[PDB]
């Protein structure tokens, strides 16, 4: 069939939401299973699947017809799907990360290689040589940090704490990258009863101060009470995105989120180092080679989409992927595209056409559309995600 509706994975890990994806989409979940991530692609670990026929994986009907699936660009340029589309449920907040760029991807993906490390041991870190986009779309408000404040935003957010640690009066004597740097990697590195003094004080902090980032702190203490990165929320913008809001999550930028559903667009192979919020152990030297330890204005945070007609895009500095929205309407638009596409209905209900056959789409629901398929006509209510590859 010209339109494939999807059979998509859900990643039950233990951070999921138990209802999200059931009240949102009317996933069944009868055993009430934490439900994380919703899979939209061809990953080889949990490749979507169509049917027209038997079930297939997604990978499997691609790898046999590439140029026709994905396009001349992508099968040229790629040789494969070059993203993986998620919906994320987080019902506790996730580890701070930390994706390296380019040049360093390149050095950790071999170092790790030539270690012989399986590329899907948990030990593993870097899974690709390259460093590549992350979108974030908020579907429910979304709880997240991204980015250092600007250096008077942490002075004033870490005075009340100043006590805490030599490394933080260090700071505040000179706000600026070197000792910022430096005051990362002390609190990574606290042991035993530096460590409990520190958020001892900082504890005491979160019983003398309103209002945010002190909520969140409190919020991530109740599942990461022993955290270092307890501190983090005072060193990176905490956002709060409203549905339909976007963020790119740049190289080298600590990141984390924290609450709520969102939209995820990325590659199938990442590279991630942790920067606290987990019980895992974090290479501190390596992480802080990583980090690029320069302020992000918050002003600057969201991507700023571009509308044409009914279509929203969300304009990004990557090859690999795109992203954008469109507004459905009782009159047919045309949805087209030089790639494969995955079409997901956030809300309303939609009417896919080519030519006889016609496919509707419910929210949460989603359709492969190999790249000789293009394009479609979409009519209907609410609003479509479509990703997608612009070259
Ligand atoms: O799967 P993506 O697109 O890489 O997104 C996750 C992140 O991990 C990295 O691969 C690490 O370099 C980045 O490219 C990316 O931002
Ligand atoms: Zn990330």
């Amino acid at each position: 069939a010209s339109m494939q509706k999807l059979i998509n994975s859900v990643q039950n890990y233990a951070w999921g939401s138990k209802t999200a994806l059931t009240e949102l989409y009317g996933i069944a979940n009868p055993q009430q299973q934490p439900m994380a991530e919703l899979w939209m692609g061809a990953h080889p670990k949990s490749s979507s699947r169509i049917t027209n026929g038997e079930t297939v994986s997604l990978r499997d009907a691609i790898e046999k017809n590439k140029t026709a699936m994905l396009g001349e660009a992508v099968a040229n340029r790629f040789g494969e799907l070059p993203f993986l589309f998620k919906v994320l449920c987080a019902a506790q907040p996730l580890s701070i990360q930390v994706h390296p760029n380019k040049r360093n991807s390149e050095i950790g993906f071999a170092k790790e290689n030539a270690a012989g490390i399986p590329m899907d041991a948990a030990e593993r870190n870097y899974k690709d040589p390259n460093h590549k986009p992350e979108l974030v779309f908020a579907l429910t408000p979304f709880l997240a940090m991204n980015a250092f404040r600007e250096f008077s935003d942490i002075v004033s957010l870490l005075q009340p704490v100043a006590g805490a640690h030599s490394a933080i009066a260090h700071f505040l004597q000179v706000p600026n990258a070197e000792r910022l740097s430096q005051l990362f990697a002390s609190l990574l590195n606290m042991q035993g009863e530096e460590k409990s003094r520190a958020l001892a004080v900082l504890k005491a902090a979160l019983n003398s101060q309103q209002g945010e980032p002190w909520q969140t702190i409190r919020v991530i203490s109740e599942y990461y009470p022993d955290d270092s990165g307890l501190f983090s929320p005072l060193l990176l913008n905490v956002v709060k995105l409203n549905p339909g809001e976007a963020m790119f999550l740049f190289a080298e930028t600590p990141h984390a989120y924290l609450q709520g559903v969102a939209l995820e667009v990325m590659a199938n192979s990442d590279n991630v180092l942790r920067a606290g919020l987990t019980p895992k152990y974090i290479d501190i030297p390596e992480l802080v080679a990583n980090v690029k330890f320069e302020p992000k204005p918050a002003g600057e945070l969201l991507t700023a989409p571009v509308k044409s007609g009914a279509e929203l895009d969300f304009p990004i500095p990557v090859d690999d992927f795109a992203f954008s929205l469109h507004d459905l309407a009782l009159q047919e638009t045309s949805i087209g595209q030089h790639s494969a596409a995955i079409l997901f209905c956030v809300e309303g209900e939609a009417v896919l056409r080519k030519d006889e056959q016609r496919l509707v789409l419910k929210p949460g629901e989603s359709a492969f559309i190999g790249a000789d398929e293009s394009p479609v006509n979409a009519s209907g209510t609410g609003r479509l995600a479509r990703v997608y590859n612009k070259l």
